[PDB]
């Protein structure tokens, strides 16, 4: 038993990280096959950040302006293209450590593991969730951009995020592996507001099941509710509205514990209006929303990976 | 910026995990060089657990009673010895992926990363601390024993824990890599109490510095205290007493922020007696004690690994 913020093993990703340099800027790139992907602002100088014309900037850059390294090994750039906000650097040497991967774009509420790196070298791994406002609350310092977020499906690494920037509020934003930002952000140094954030209701319910699985059942009650009646209370506390789909995804956890999802919603409803009254759930004094139903099943069922 | 429960990249450890079988028992082993280390209770049957005589049990076992696998690859056991509560299986094939390692025994309050595995396959990675009562609050299921805890020092993996069992309270216990349990536990199925647990004061102070580094400074005050006066309040709230050594280890964080350790103790003192009054620090409503001063520096300074 037990329950922790568990991340995916990062072995498969560690072997794809490289160091990319252009001018005085050094950041990380993702080396898969014979391509190195990295944030396109790597070609900008501090003066260009205000209002960059990436197309024109890229046109003035030649393959030898890009120094790419993989430890000692220096890769040779054969070509450079730009896809959305991501830069693709064709290289002479293909990556032998290229795992079986794919690029996916996650949705708000879904979670993934982040391999924070600096100078192409791994620093740590942690789990986090894509917030409803499309930002993430990560832990990144200068030099971290190019670090990626990923998930694993047995033997397939799914890359879903590349780090690009930080907001004054302390949160982070980036794109998927096709270069499209998550959220309304653009890569230029201007004030850009992230929408209001909300609590990922489905995740909170999953965590509550996890607690029950782990013997913490004090918050359980005999009352019941309807999806409509629950949502009315939820929206008042800035919680995402719960949909029938959410209910279906929580089915497995409901099956395993014998507690209907609406019965669980009824307990959550009470907790929102009455608070936790000095008690904790799974060691926390706040309702945790960064565990998906799948994360709970995986951790409580012991799903492993090739 | 940002602050998360960060674990070490597990690449180097993933390649040392193997599956060990003996009779109807299958668990994980650690394959380094030509030795596979695993919990010695792998030779026991359910009936032997009550009061096992490991020496006699081991004597009745022959090298071919141990099936060891590394994916498809089947290793061949050439010999079997027992060191304390750990079993050493000499093998015909040495591990090519054997990293530059060493075995260390940590102290209460120190943290490490755990690579949870099942059937020799990795499941996830998470950070945790050795509690003052020598247990750990991990996340492990049946089949998890042999999973290890480790740290990394540039290019050297330091193994400091091997999982053996779980207490009814839900916490976990195991040994170091030389087979000595952490705590007063013995590997037999009998009631065995873990001592009273306490809060790792030095860690809490480190986390407070982390918060300051991250802009959360509301709890700061102009008062000051003495180590003796602080400790008197601390012991009342079941906090470990703070020693001059602790103070010295917190020096780097004090240097970086310009806040004396005793000034920080004075803020913590107030928080203990007055509470957080509906506020949070680094997103938490409780004082976190599973981050060492080093963990804070590493995460706030961006230390990486070969
Ligand atoms: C990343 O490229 C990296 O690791 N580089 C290595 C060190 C050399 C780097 C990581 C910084 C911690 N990211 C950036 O430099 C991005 C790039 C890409 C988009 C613009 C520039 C600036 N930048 C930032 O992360 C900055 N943040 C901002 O510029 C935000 N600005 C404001 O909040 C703002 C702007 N004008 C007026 C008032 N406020 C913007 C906000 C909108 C979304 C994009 C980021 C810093 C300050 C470096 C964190
Ligand atoms: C591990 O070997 C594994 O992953 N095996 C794979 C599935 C085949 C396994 C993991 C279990 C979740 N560990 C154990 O089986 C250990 C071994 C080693 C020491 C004794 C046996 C039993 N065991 C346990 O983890 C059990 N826990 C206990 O036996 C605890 N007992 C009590 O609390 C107790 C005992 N008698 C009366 C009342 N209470 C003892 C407590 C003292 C310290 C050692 C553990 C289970 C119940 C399987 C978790």
């Amino acid at each position: 038993s037990g329950f922790r913020k568990m991340a995916f093993p990062s072995g498969k990703v560690e072997g794809c990280m490289v160091q990319v340099t252009c001018g005085t800027t050094t950041l990380n790139g993702l080396w898969l096959d014979d391509v190195v992907y990295c944030p396109r602002h790597v070609i900008c100088t501090s003066e260009d950040m205000l209002n960059p014309n990436y197309e024109d900037l890229l046109i003035r850059k030649s393959n030898h302006n890009f120094l790419v390294q993989a430890g000692n090994v220096q890769l040779r750039v054969i070509g450079h293209s730009m896809q959305n906000c991501v830069l693709k650097l064709k290289v002479d040497t293909a990556n032998p450590k290229t795992p079986k991967y794919k690029f996916v774009r996650i949705q708000p509420g879904q979670t993934f593991s982040v391999l924070a790196c600096y100078n192409g070298s791994p620093s740590g791994v942690y789990q986090c969730a894509m917030r409803p406002n499309f930002t993430i609350k990560g832990s990144f310092l200068n030099g971290s951009c190019g670090s990626v977020g990923f998930n694993i499906d047995y033997d397939c690494v799914s890359f879903c995020y590349m780090h690009h920037m930080e907001l004054p509020t302390g949160v982070h934003a980036g794109t998927d592996l096709e270069g499209n930002f998550y959220g309304p952000f653009v890569d230029r140094q201007t004030a850009q507001a992230a929408g209001t954030d909300t609590t990922i209701t489905v995740n909170v319910l999953a965590w509550l099941y996890a607690a029950v699985i782990n013997g913490d059942r004090w918050f359980l009650n005999r009352f019941t509710t309807t999806l409509n009646d629950f949502n009315l209370v939820a929206m008042k506390y800035n919680y995402e509205p719960l949909t029938q789909d959410h209910v279906d995804i929580l089915g497995p956890l409901s099956a395993q514990t014998g507690i209907a999802v609406l019965d669980m919603c009824a307990s959550l409803k009470e907790l929102l209006q009455n608070g936790m009254n000095g008690r904790t759930i799974l060691g926390s004094a706040l309702l945790e929303d960064e565990f998906t139903p799948f994360d709970v099943v995986r951790q409580c069922s012991g799903v492993t990976f090739q």
